[PDB]
Formats: structure tokens, C-alpha cells, sequence
């Protein structure tokens, strides 16, 4: 992803497939701890949506085309969707949660690094903020789970 | 419309009947999880105030004359009671609660059918309402403590 | 602290059957002065669950177990229900609301007394607040019935 | 076609229950005017949500809705008279229970015709506004010593 | 009552494409009135969204397992994405946000009616809320577009 | 008396420039319709502020108010026509407008009226009033590519 | 006498008016009480903004407001009695009434002085505390079953 | 005396605080105007919340409270004299620590004399009052780079 | 009405200058009083917006030109500037803030006077309300300065 | 401690300083099932904590004291021992470490109570008595998530 | 001592209040349809101007400078033109005249950023990046109003 | 990798633990004219400095520190030093007091930036720069109270 314009445009398939995956991890949970973890993951989609919405609109602001379709978000994206299953523990799921906010706190230093070479600083504080914040969540969600943060 | 009356103050004792039940659950929980779950028995508690509320003032508006002493709830209602016991755990305080709003949505489904066959369509509005929002609590619950909501 | 812990039961079962006979009256209501009467049952039943809440509680911090079930309000308490009825007027309502306040206000007096005894300050506190309440209520309920306070 | 019907007659009634309404609030007399006075702007409101949403409604059913005094005045079955500051608070009352009345029974007709055109919409429009009319004559009624008598 | 399950399903896969599609007017609309209709759209996707939550969670309590992936959601769906384009005029915008509208509404009838039939009145009112909101943005899009709503 | 007429006078104009902001908001259709039907709404809360506070000043100085369909348009200087959805927008708002210049001018005849016959109270109405729909003609004027030609 | 004088004036009469609309509120007994009572609250926190903005307006205008309870009791032409619970509902608002009437005689004879002085701010403060408080009579009155009378 | 006496004398010198608040509010000058003007207006609505409670408390008892300023002025033990722009800021919030004093020691008294009655609810009120001025005398003092002193 | 409209005109001058005279004050202020006065300042300003806005809408609403550029502000207003001066003292700032605010009362008045004469009733109103608030400032702040009012 | 309500409301002023940092320590060390709800929960605990020493303190200054009001002053006057952080502790652990604080607390504020009663002061009693009725109230809730009774 | 940083936070005082004059002028002249919707946006657009302004000048201050405070030093200094009021502009014009101001305001704040990056004043840079990343997508919200890409 | 960050962000809660102590002790002792509006504003300068404690601390947990979370580790890692209390310090030398541990905890915030720029990590040194943004806008504040320029 060799511009900010590049990256911008996977950070925008990778938090649509994101705000999936959190919706399937809301619906399909089932365990104690349901009740403080289900209303959590509302809060995590409407982050998700809102660097969902700032990073395309920085896109089209800087003249780019943001991937606006279903199709082009799971064709682009790095993360994999699975089928539902009421099954899966509740750890399990936190863990899913980690995982995915792991990989989008990677993608957002890439986002980082990508547009401080270019200049574009605006793109620059965008990834910045959202690193910051998903960084946090990911110490939180460890540490339910009995775990250091290990980012 | 003496049916749709009648499963109106039914539902009058029940409801009064579920409140105390949610009350001693509130009271008398003990176990991990109680920092979630006492609270959230006074919101159930609002809920069922709401719907006992409403219930007896269509019954009034509709002539009838609310079942309105302890006497009255308890021997018309089909809910039993038992002494508040601390020593029974969260996840089976949790199951009790499931049980009495099973038996609601049951009734709640009664008050639809029999208000739908005597084309009282306001108490009919009333009971699918309260039942729509019980069975959404049903899944919750359930989901809490591990299992399929099983209506 | 057994005396303490006793009248904070008693006033468990009394409140619960007071809240009972408010309920009554607000749906009961007929004649001038419905309209501001009506609801005002509604801040009294409030105001009555504070207290039912707070009194409790108190009693379960203290190592107590408080009565919890619709037969244990109704044989314990020491006021009488009787059938609602539409017949009673405005001001019957009222005067029935003033004896019922009347006798909480007189046994939380002894609620007073008794943890002033036993030494139980908090508890103490939370009769002489409610006390405080209570009266003030008695004086505004007589005063629309023309009458002095009588304390 | 029919639903469209009673939507439209629900336009003239309710513009003529809320001039009525404003009658009362304006020539309201005796014991009980400042908690009835104020009541009947609390009225006025909901009639009014209720002229909105169901004019709406024939509009999006692609209808023409009355929007002229001599329409309301024309199609309503409702009828006003002069402000009278003479009437009793009571007979005021009295005056919007029966107007009360009216719109409860003009909602069922409108509930019934709906169902029958499966015109599930409409029909749940007509159902919460009958609830609430129906809640306030048994507040009204209460207020004048006397049962509901839906 | 498998055909409901099966018409909320559908529903959670359509209103997942609406949405996208949603998304899309609103970051590629150019041209007069941008200014009021690219914050509407922001509306129109929060109500999309709230209808996505209510179905899917319905079909929960029924024993259902929704669609949550893209590739079930893109699959399933009657509706079909087109890439993003700047060009198309706001009037085309428009237009296309009341042909996918009037899909949602006549989907929604299809769910009140096999809601109907078999009985579950809660999935039955469900629907109906949506589609009158639903018909009601159509009467006014099409007001915006100078036409009738032709419904 | 004069004063009394007037404020009457306006209890009929402002019913009737009620009833057709509401049509206007029903009918209206074209670019521009999502700014302006909404708009509408605001224009009839403020008539209605005006007809309850121009009403009661009457009633407070011992006058009668019309409190019928009938006295609005029997009184009301304003014409009504039947709702029609091929106005254009521009159209529709020349009407309002209309309407509201002619509000204009009557809450200049309560103003000069008023200030004869020694009531400052409901001098201070009328020109309140005056003040804001003159501020909403100069806005609908703006909005039509036109100076407000007060 | 002058705009500095009725300002003054209005100072000491409303810091009396205060103190009766607190006894009536703190001795009502009879059917109404429990709407009549906290009525007086509004009543007394609107005669306080008008005691506050009067005075501070004296002392913009290079006055010294009466700020004594001996200055209040002795330049008032309100009388105080003492408190009494058997005086009824009907009578305590009457009592209301002929303060309101008193204030809004006061606040005509301010406008007047400051009128003809050209202080049009003070004016202002007279005109606005008199539109008021003669709704208020308004109300008061027809609870009372009477015409306002002005 | 007894509880009732002192709640009723608390009438009286609430009342009295009130006024003499109301005037360092007004004649007030001096740097620290714009901090300390505004602050007499939160202290002046802390005395009316006593006022009223107290009031009410001696009612609910049974009793009858001043409610002219007569007995006010005539009851309680704080002097007033006339209003003067010339002290300076640091000599009114003095005076104001000398009325807070007096009200503080009253309370006191309140406590005291509720508490061998066994008024429980009186002693309550005293005590909370009497905790809220004491804590306004430690920042008034200290305002003052002076201890509390109390 | 053309008077009325020069008086307007000449407020919309003043003000605009005058609001640049108040934040010059608010951003050179030192000493003891800064941390209450500065922010006082911005309540100033804010008040002087509110005029500046309503009458020059005033004058638009009339069929008047409102100045709308930096050099017809300074040439047509009566109010002079100078360059700011960390020096001034806190009371020469708040006494400079008490000139112009004299200055601004007698355009007030003179505006009152003209519009009263050519019966344009609705601009008076506007002069009169603007007065009144300026008059209790000057009151205020003349106070602060240990000094009456002096009108 | 104990001469009076001046020297205990500085005791307290210290043990709430105290107080503060452990749940400070509890709130960020914490790991385990439970940390979502807990986490924030020391929050509130703190805010509490933080506004009886404000109140407390504020009391001292008003009868004509000096609060403590450095670190030193805190660490050597309290009775309250804290130890370093460590992410091992368990949960349960956590919320047990808070029930002691609270219960030190708890009879804290019944000695604050009985001076300043012995003593006459009636408004520092009832601020004894205020706080003495939540921080109870939380050991209720504390031990009722612990699966214990309160034992006050 | 940051010299450029100081100079560039002046430059943009007198910017900032030119531009505030120009947002002005498009509101009270404005004229055509699409006015119901424009008139108040220049409200917002001028509210956050003058942010920008009252943040950036006491920055200015903070850092030891001496902010421009009249009227003459915010023309003379200026980059912006102003031209008299005038009904007869299109809705169209108008928004264009409100891009341009814009495009220029976003380079301002470009150049410093720049300037207060070199000079290691990090405060003053994250305030021209905040400002700028603001301006930019107005500008691409305004153009899209005139069916144009945004051309940053 | 990041040792020397997570040190800074560790002295920072050091620090800022003990700035909250001496706010708190000039909240407490303060007399003189001014104290109705100054006592308040320190309330605000604690909650602030709490702020900046708890997202410091937090970023240190983050990033796998241990933040210190003793009175007895604030007071041996802090550069600062407390006093105790006095009633007879003026107004101006309570405010200079302050100002001495703004000054301070500024020139600490731009150390945490440098050392968090020169280790690449971004998230930390934000947090420095807000802080600083706002400890520095302080300074100009109650420097001008005290007719100074800030002298940053
Ligand atoms: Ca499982
Ligand atoms: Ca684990
Ligand atoms: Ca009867
Ligand atoms: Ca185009
Ligand atoms: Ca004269
Ligand atoms: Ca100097
Ligand atoms: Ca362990
Ligand atoms: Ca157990
Ligand atoms: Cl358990
Ligand atoms: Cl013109
Ligand atoms: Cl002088
Ligand atoms: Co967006
Ligand atoms: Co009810
Ligand atoms: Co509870
Ligand atoms: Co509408
Ligand atoms: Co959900
Ligand atoms: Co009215
Ligand atoms: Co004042
Ligand atoms: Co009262
Ligand atoms: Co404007
Ligand atoms: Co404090
Ligand atoms: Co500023
Ligand atoms: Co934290």
C-alpha cells in the first residue's frame, strides 16, 4: 500500500469487514459475562464507524474513490469472516475481538508510517488517534482475558 | 369483552406477583456477576411497574375494577413464592428470573389471542408490546447463562 | 442491633403494603381534583420505593434477611386492605392517605427510638430523613382537606 | 380507496376538535382552570400530532388532503358554537369528553376499514391514537365523578 | 414458524446492502443540495440500521442463526451494488435510494404477511413499524424529486 | 375596542395563514422540498404563538375571541384555495410570502391602533410580531433571488 | 414624580408584595391547595425579577434603592396583616388578585413618568412586568369565575 | 424556648439576612465586584431555602410563622441601616461574616433547644443549615486572609 | 427610513470596531482581576455580535447595504483604535471598556431617537433592548472601578 | 486520633490519601474476569473517597485547623499499608484488598462519629455519619459479588 | 524563540479576521436558492474561524508575541482581498468566493505547520493540522455543492 | 524498545501525583483577596492533572510498564518538592507556586515528547504534546493575573 490514498482505502474495507465481525461477535454470544459484553461490542461498532467514515472521507477529500460495496470490501480486506456459532466461548470471542483490533492497530501504524513520508500530516494525526484508542481497548479486553496488553 | 378484562387482571396479580419476585432475586443475590445483575433487576423491575400500570388502567377504561390489594394479587396469581434465601447461586437467581418471565410471555400471548378474538385491538397492542420486550429479555438472560433462548 | 434490624423489617412489610394501598387510590380516583390527585399518587409511590429500598438494604448490610414475599408483607404488616371501590370520594382518598402516612410516620418515631438506643446512627438517620418527608406530606394532604397538620 | 377515506374525514375532525379544544381553553371559567387550562394545550398537542400523521399518511397513499377551513368545517361531523365564558367548568369537560368520543369511534372506523383494505399502516395509526383517546376519557370521566363508558 | 425466520434473515442481509449502498450516495454525491441530502443519508443509515439490529436480534430469540459475514449479506441479497461513481447527478442519487426503498417496504409487507399467517404477531409489528417509515421517506423523496409517491 | 378589533381581527388571519402554511407543507413538491417542508413547520408554531398570545391578550382586556371555523373565515382577509400538488416550490413560497406581508401590514394596523388608545401592552405584541415575520419575508425573499420590498 | 421616584416605588411595594404572596402560600388551606401553593413560588420568583431588575435599574440611573424593611413597610401603600389559616382558597387568591391589580397600577403610572421623561429603557421594564401580571389576573380571575375587570 | 419558638425566630432573622444581603448586592463597589456581586445572590437564595424550610417545619409542628415585615423587623435581633455606596468591599463581606455569625449561633441554638425536645427532624434542619453557613464563614475569612475564627 | 438605516449602518461600524477593541483588551489584559475579566471580555463580544448581526439584518430586512469589509468598519466608525499595550493597566483596560461602551449607549440612544421619529418601530425596539443591556454593564463595571454609574 | 474531632479529622484527611492511591493501584493492576465492570467501578470508589477528604478536610480548615497536605504527612500518619502494584493478584483478590480498606474506613468514621458527638460538634458528626453509611453500604455489594454476607 | 512560528500565527490573526469579514459579507448578501441552507452554514463556518483565531492568537501571546488587535493591522497584513457587498452575486459565486478564502487559509496553515515543525514548536504545529484538516474537508464539502472534485 | 518511554510516562505519574498534592495544599491554605476565584480554579487544575495522571499511567500499562502506585514511590521519584502547608503564604506566592510546577511539568511533558518521538512511538508522545498544549496556556493565564509575561 505505497500511498496514503492506498491505505486509507484498505482501512476502509478492513473496518467494514471489522464492524462485521464485532456485529457477529454481539449476536452469537452466549456465556456469562454476555450481558457487560454484548452492549461493549455496540461501543466498539460505533467507533469502528466513526474511523470508518473519517478515513473515506479523508480519501475523497485527497481525490481518491473509496471502496463503497460489500464486494469490495471482503475482496480487499485482510481479515477472514467465519460463519455465526452460538458455541464459541465467550474467551473466544474476546480473543477474536483482540485479534481483529490487533491487526487494525498494525494497519493504522502502516497508515502512519505511509503518510509521515508523504507529508500528509492530517492523514498522518487521523491513523494516530485511532492507533491510540484501539491500543487502549486492546489492554482493557487483555486484561479481562488475565493477560498483559503484549503489543 | 369480559375475557380480554379478565386476562387483564390476571395479569395484574402476576405482574404484582413478578415484582416481588424481582424484588428478593435484587435483595438476595449473591455470587459473581452481582454488580451487573442488581441493577439490572430494578430496570426489570421498571418494566414490569410499566406494563402493570398500563394494564390495569385499560382494564379501568374499559370498566373492569384492578385487582389493588396483596390478598388479591397472591391468591389470583399463578406464580409461587419462597422465602429469600442467600445462599442460592447468581446463575440460578438468573434462572428463576427466566422462568417467571416465561410464564409472563405465556400469559402475555393469552391477553393477544383473547383481545384478538374479542377485537379489543388496544389491549391487544398492549400485550404483544410487552410481550415482544420479555421474550428479548428471555434471549438475554439465557445467553448469559449459556444456553439457546428456547421459546 | 436486633431491635434495629426488626423495625427496618416492619417498616419493609408496612411500606410494601402502603405502596399497595397508594396504587389503590390512583387507580380508584373519582371526583374534583382527580387531574392533580392521580398523579400526585404516583410521586407518593415513588417516594414510598425509595424508602422500601433504602430500609431494606440497610437491613441486608446489617446481616438481616428482609421479608420478601407478598405473604410476608401482608401478615406482618399492621395496616389493613380492603376492596378497591369507586364510590369513596376525593377527600376519603385523601383522609385514608393521611392515615396510612400518619402510621408510617409514627413507626418510623420508633425506628428513631430504637437505633438511637442501639447506637445503629445510620439507621437512625434514614427514619428521621423519612420522618422528616413524611410529615411534611401530612401537613400539604391536610391542608387541602382544610385542616391543621395534628401531628 | 376507502381508508383514504376515513383518513381524509380524521383531517376535518381533528382540525374542528382542536378549535373546539381552543375554545375551551380560552373560555374556561371556575374551580379548576389552572390545572384544566393548561390540560387543554396538552390536548391540543396530541390532536395535533395526530392531524399530521394522518394527513401524511394520505399523502404518501397518494390522497389529496382537505386543507382549507371550508373543507374541515364542510366534511366534519362536528359541530361548534359560539365562546360562551358562561358554561361551567364541568359542561366544559363534558363538552370534550363527547368530542372524545366522536374521534375514539371515527379511529375504530378508521381501524376497521383499514383491516379490511390491509392497510396494516393505517390501521396501527388509528389503534395508538384510539388507545391514547380512550385513556383520556377515562381521565376526564374520572375528573366528573363518573365511570369511562367506552 | 420458519418462514418468519427466513423473511427476517433475508431482511438482515437487505438492510446490510442498503446500507453499503446508503454509504456509497452519501460519499459519492456531487452537485445542488449535496449539502442537505449527504448529512441525510447519515440518518437514513442510522434508522437502516436500528431496523438490521431489531430483525436479526428477532430471529435470535427465535431460535434463528442470522447472516453475519459480507459474503452472506451479498449473497442473499436481492439488492445489487454498482461501483462508485462521482458523475451520477443528485436527482439519479436520489432515485436510487427510492428504488431501494421501495424494495425494503414491499420486502417488509412480504414479512407482515408470512408473519401473519403463522402467528407471530412480534415479527409481525416489527415489520409494520419499518414499513411505514420506510413509505413516509418515499412520499418524500419523491416530493424532493417533484413527483407523487406512486407507491 | 379599536385594539380589541384588531387583535380579533388577527385571531381570524392567523387561523387561516395557519391553515395554509399547513397546506403549503402538504402539497409542496420539487427541489428544495427537504429544507422547506420541515420550514414550514417552524412558520406555524410561530403563528400559533402569535394566535395564543394575541387571543389571550384579548380575552385579558374583557373582549371575545372567535373561537370557530366559521368566525376565522367569515373575518380572515386572507383567501384559501384547494391544495395542489403541481405548485412549484418557488410558487409555494411566493405564497407564503404573500400571507406573511399581509400579516405584516395588520400587525402595523394593531401597532398604530394600539399606541392611539394607550395600550402599550399589546403595542409591545403586534410589534414583536411584525419584527420576526419581516425578518422570515427578507429570508423567503433572499431565498427567491429578490430584495424583501417591505 | 420621576423615573428615579416609581422605581423606587416599585422597590418597596414589590418587597412587600413578596412578603404577602409568602404569607398567603404558607397559610392556604382549603380544596386547590395543592395546585395553589407552589403557584405562589412562581408568583414570588417573578416579583423578585422585578424587585431585581427595578432596583439595579435605579442604580444605573444614579438612585438608592430602599433596602431596609422599615424603608419597605413605611413608603409601600400595601398592607400586611397577620397570617391566618382560616381564611379559605377563594379568598387568599382574591387577596392575590388586589396586589396584582395595585402592581399593575403602579407599573402603568411608571410607564407613564418614564414616557413622558424619555427613559425608554425603564419604560421597557414597566411595559413588560405589567403584560404579565395583568395575565395573571386574567387567570387568577377565572378561577375565581370573574372577568379579568382591568 | 422551645422548638417551635426558635424555628420562628429563625423566620424573623432569615428574612432580615435576606434584606441586608440584598443590599450589599446592590450598593456594592470596589474591585471584587464582579466576583462578589453574584456571590450575594447565591448566598441570598441558600438564606430563602432555610427560610422556607424552617417556615414549613414550624407549620408542619403546628405552629405559625412572622409573615409580615413587621414581625420580621420587630422579632429579629440583626440591625439594618441604610444603604451606602461608600464602604468598601472588604467592610461588606465583613458584615455579611457578622450576619452569618449571628445565624450560625442561632442555629445552634435551634440544635440545642430541638434536641433536648426531641424534635429529631428540627435538629436535623439546624444542623444542616449550620454546617453550610459555617463553611461560607471559613471563605469569606479567608477572602479576608483571616482564620474562620469560629 | 433612510435615517434609520444610516444609524444602523453607522452600529454595524462601531460594533465591528468595537468588538476588536474588546478582544484586544481581552488578549493584552495583565494583572490582578485577568482571570475574571478576561473571560468577561468574550460574554462582551458575544453580546456585541448579537447586536452587530441583528441590526445589520435589520438594515438588509429594510433594503439597506450593510458595510461588510474591514476599511468601511474603520472609515465609517467614530471609535478609534490603538495598537496593543501589555503595559495598560487592568483598571485603564476596563475604564477604555467603559468609553467605548458610553459611546455605544449614545449611538443607542440617537438610533432610538431616528427610528422613533420616522416610525420604524421594530429598529427602535431593537436600539432600546441593546441599551438597556450596555447601561447595566457600564453600571458594573463602573462599580468594579469603585465609581458610580454616571450616566 | 484521638483527642478530638480536629485530630481525627486529619487521621482521616491522611487514611483517604491512602485510601485513594490503593484503589488507584486496584483500578490499574487489575486483571481478570470481571475487569470490565471493576475497573470503573474504582472510579466511582475514588470520586467518593475523594470527595469525604475534600469534605473532611474543608471541616479541619473551618474549626481552625491544618489539614496534612503532603505525601509525608499522608504516608506516615495513616494506618493503611500499600504494597507495590502486581498484575497477578487475582480479581477476587482486588476486590477482598477493597473490602479492608473499606471496612478501616468504616470504623475510621464510627471514632470520627463518637468524638465529635462526645465533643458536641454536630456537623462534623454528620459528616462522619454520611460517609460511615456508603462506604457500608459498598461493603454490602463488595462481599455480595464476593459471595459473602457483609459482616459489618 | 520560534520566530517564523510567532510570525505565522500573526499571519494567520490578520487572515483569520479578513476571512471572518468575507463569511460575513456571503451571509448577509446572499441571495438565490439553496439561502436557507447557506445563510446559517456561514454561521458555523464563522463560528469555527473564529476558534481558530482566538486559539491561534493566544498561542501567539503564550509563546511571548504581540498579536495583531485593530483593524488596520488586520487589512495591511492580510493576503486577503475584500471587495464590497453586493446582492447581485449568484449562490454559486458566493460559495465559490468562500472555496477560495478556504484553499488559501488551508495553504496558510500548511505553511504553518511547516514553520513550527522546523522550528520544534510541536504545540503550535498540531494547531495549524487540526485547522487545516478541518478547512480541507469543507472545501471538499463546498466544492461537491458545485459538482466539483475537491482539487486540494 | 520502548524502556525509555514507559520511564517517562512513569515519572510523569510521580510527578503529577505530587502537582496534585500541592494544588491540593494551596487549595487548602489559601487566604487573601482572590481566593473566591482562585480556591475553585485549583479544583480545576486537579481534575486536569488527574486527567493527565490516568491517561499516562493507562499508556503506561499499555505499552507492558508498571506504573508506580505508592505515596512512597511518588514521593521518591518526583523532581518535586512539597512544603507543609501555611496559611501565611500571600495570594502571589501561592499563584508562583504554581506556576513553578507548571513550569516544571511543561519542560517534563517536552522531554516526554522527545524521548517518545526518538523511539517512534507516536501514541505517547500526543499525549505529552496535550498536555503541554494546555499546562503552557496555564501559565500565560496566571502570569498575566500576576502582570507577567509567561517567560515559557
Ligand atoms: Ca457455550
Ligand atoms: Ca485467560
Ligand atoms: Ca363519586
Ligand atoms: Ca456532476
Ligand atoms: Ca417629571
Ligand atoms: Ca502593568
Ligand atoms: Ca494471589
Ligand atoms: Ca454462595
Ligand atoms: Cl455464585
Ligand atoms: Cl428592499
Ligand atoms: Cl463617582
Ligand atoms: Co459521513
Ligand atoms: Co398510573
Ligand atoms: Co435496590
Ligand atoms: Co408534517
Ligand atoms: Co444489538
Ligand atoms: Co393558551
Ligand atoms: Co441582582
Ligand atoms: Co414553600
Ligand atoms: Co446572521
Ligand atoms: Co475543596
Ligand atoms: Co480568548
Ligand atoms: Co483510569
Amino acid at each position: 500500500l505505497a500511498d496514503s490514498k492506498a491505505v486509507l482505502n484498505q482501512a476502509v474495507a478492513d473496518l467494514s469487514v471489522a464492524h462485521s465481525i464485532l456485529h457477529q461477535v454481539h449476536w452469537y454470544m452466549r456465556g456469562r459475562g454476555f450481558m457487560i459484553w454484548h452492549p461493549k461490542m455496540d461501543e466498539y461498532m460505533e467507533e469502528i464507524d466513526g474511523y470508518l467514515d473519517e478515513m473515506s472521507e479523508r480519501l475523497i477529500t485527497l481525490g481518491g474513490a473509496p471502496f463503497s460495496t460489500l464486494k469490495e470490501f471482503s475482496e480487499n480486506s485482510q481479515l477472514k469472516e467465519v460463519l455465526g456459532d452460538y458455541n464459541v466461548t465467550i474467551e473466544e470471542q474476546l480473543a477474536r475481538v483482540v485479534e481483529v483490533f490487533r491487526y487494525l492497530a498494525a494497519l493504522f501504524q502502516k497508515g502512519f508510517d505511509v503518510s509521515d513520508e508523504e507529508g500528509d500530516s492530517v492523514t498522518n494525526d487521523i491513523f494516530n488517534v485511532a492507533k491510540a484508542s484501539i491500543e487502549k481497548h486492546i489492554w482493557m479486553l487483555q486484561a479481562e482475558l488475565g493477560q498483559a496488553p503484549k503489543l
